[PDB]
């Protein structure tokens, strides 16, 4: 949150491109643009932008867009942990959320998520932070991309690997409900092992059972 946003962007290439990978945008920038039909995989588009720009409009929110004119056909977000979710429990600062991550299925197999992760990854700010992560079965669009669980699971994975994120065990009963489910995260270089350790206890939970 205490930190600056530098604005970063490149310009993707793709079959349909070339499409514009940049941010972290801001509020205003953002009410202007329109949200592809295509990105429904959390709520219809209306909703899900109006999403978009407030968590823009938040003090460490960052909205990073994968845009062709005013129309956004992908994003990628990070903001802090939800008060009522497990991963914003204690008082740390350097704990941030990647929130989501979509592209509209027309875009799939033209390498914008790893381009949307690498512009997010561009500002120095993010060395700062432990980015976490949650990824679960339900939000996925198996359907309209053809895939099974476990080859969406793969692919979804070595996305996220190219952003810096990893995956790592836990017991939290939502994830741990389905092993297709996971917590990815990425320890920014210059985080501190304190910051570390209490992401430990954060994702092994019921360490009191056994203390
Ligand atoms: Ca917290
Ligand atoms: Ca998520």
């Amino acid at each position: 949150g205490m930190f600056e946003k530098q604005f970063n962007h490149r310009t993707l290439e793709t079959s349909l491109g070339p499409v514009e990978i940049e941010g972290p945008v801001t509020s205003q920038i953002l009410a202007t643009y329109k949200l592809d039909p295509g990105l429904t995989a959390f709520r219809q588009p209306a909703e899900q932008h109006e999403a978009l720009v407030e968590i823009a409009a938040l003090e460490e929110g960052r909205i990073i867009i994968a845009r062709q004119g005013n129309d956004i056909i992908g994003y990628v977000t990070f903001l802090y942990p939800d008060p009522y979710e497990t991963w914003s429990e204690g008082n740390n600062p350097y704990i941030l959320e990647l929130g989501a991550i979509e592209v509209a299925a027309r875009f799939r197999g033209q390498q914008i998520g790893k381009k949307l992760l690498e512009v997010s990854m561009l500002d120095p700010a993010m060395e700062h932070y432990l980015i976490l992560t949650t990824e679960y079965y339900w939000h996925w669009d198996l359907k309209g991309s053809g895939l099974s669980v476990w080859d969406y699971r793969k692919i979804m994975e070595k996305m996220m690997n190219h952003g810096g994120l990893v995956f790592f065990p836990t017991d939290d009963p939502e994830i741990a409900s389905h092993p297709a489910n996971c917590l990815m995260a990425r320890i920014g270089k210059h985080v501190a092992p304190e910051v570390v350790a209490h992401f430990d206890a954060l994702r092994l939970r019921r360490r009191f059972m056994y203390d």
